């Protein structure tokens, strides 16, 4: 699967670059990823999708804390690859429109409690996982 291997190589490089960043930078990058996925979930924010997400959330809660941390890092690396690929397809003005939407979701995030923010991040991770498994079935 040339597509699957190329994607896994892109995720690997982003993981390696993410690990070399400071604790402070890692946090900012993680929050940007949450905010971007939130921008992408706006469309349906009020099927099947929420049933698929909820299944995945329930699956994630049976895992160890250490496995959920590794999953979280992979998700972040994957969204960084998708965000980079998305930006290549935008004009300068579309890129600035997207940054405005991301920043607005980031400010929205800051107003939440730690407990609500933890729930939002887990849901963002579940959605990303469902998308990627729904995606991996069309790569070769
Ligand atoms: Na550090
Ligand atoms: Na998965």
């Amino acid at each position: 699967d040339e597509q699957r291997r190329e994607l896994e190589e892109k995720i690997k490089l982003k993981l390696e670059e993410l690990k070399t960043k400071s604790e402070e930078e890692r946090k900012e990058i993680k929050l940007r990823v949450i905010a971007y996925v939130l921008v992408q979930l706006e469309d349906l924010q009020k099927r099947e999708l929420e049933e698929k997400i909820k299944a995945k959330l329930e699956e994630l809660k049976t895992k160890s804390e250490e496995e959920r941390k590794e999953i979280k890092l992979r998700v972040i690396a994957y969204v960084l690859v998708q965000l980079e690929d998305l930006q290549k397809n935008l004009s300068d003005e579309q890129r600035r429109e997207l940054e405005e939407k991301i920043k607005w979701k980031l400010e929205e995030l800051k107003t939440k409690s730690e407990e609500e923010r933890k729930e939002i991040k887990l849901r963002v991770i579940a959605y990303v996982l469902v998308q990627l498994e729904d995606l991996q079935k069309n790569l070769s």
